[PDB]
């Protein structure tokens, strides 16, 4: 079966794919409370058990989709899990691309690191991370917005 691998990339802010997301055991022992759901056709695992604070960002894995738009809804959705003490997990697919354009991000914002340090911050974490010349064109867009107070 799989083994669920919930990296780590803050001792509060989880990453993983859709396989990743399903383990239930897993992220009640990590004391996350919070999911981000970065898709628009996968489930909100375990939603029927009432456990977990859900936001779904309705968004595909093409060459044409905006992320940007969905980033300060995502970064206030973790600053909640911050200030409470509880963690969570942001999660879409397999090559994890969309999950981790908005962890780059966040640690762009919040940790003031450059997007090639949050990007090899990240890499050195979960090593698997499927390209997306889209996405990274959005986070270089989002650097010089916050190189110049935006
Ligand atoms: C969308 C996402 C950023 C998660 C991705 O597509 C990972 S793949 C990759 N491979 C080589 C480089 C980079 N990303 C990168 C990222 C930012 S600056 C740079 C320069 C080398």
């Amino acid at each position: 079966s799989h083994m669920a691998e919930l990296t780590p990339i803050l001792p509060f802010l989880f990453l993983g794919n859709e396989q990743d997301a399903q383990d239930l055991d897993t992220m009640q022992r990590l004391n996350i409370g919070y999911v981000i759901n970065v898709t628009t056709h996968l489930p909100l695992y375990h939603y029927e058990k009432g456990l977990f604070n859900y936001k779904r960002l309705p968004a595909t894995d093409s060459n044409k989709q905006n992320l940007r738009q969905y980033f300060e809804e995502a970064f206030e959705f973790i600053e909640e899990a911050h200030q409470c003490g509880k963690g969570l997990l942001i999660h879409c697919q397999a090559g994890v691309s969309r999950s981790a354009t908005i962890v780059i991000a966040y640690l762009m914002k919040h940790t003031r690191m450059t997007m090639t340090d949050a990007y090899k911050f990240v890499k050195g974490k979960r090593p698997i991370i499927s390209p997306n010349l889209n996405f990274m064109g959005q986070l270089l867009e989002f650097e010089e917005d916050l190189n110049n107070g935006v």
